[PDB]
């Protein structure tokens, strides 16, 4: 695994239920999709 980091301004985090999610710092947007594909 470890595909790398996330592209500048996205992250691996997690949301109140348990999912994981990729947010952008840049546009501040909540995406699912894995970029680190």
């Amino acid at each position: 695994g470890a595909m790398g980091p996330l592209p500048p301004g996205w992250e691996k985090r997690t949301d109140s239920n348990g999912r994981v999610y990729f947010v952008n710092h840049n546009t501040r947007i909540t995406q699912w999709e894995d970029p680190r594909s």
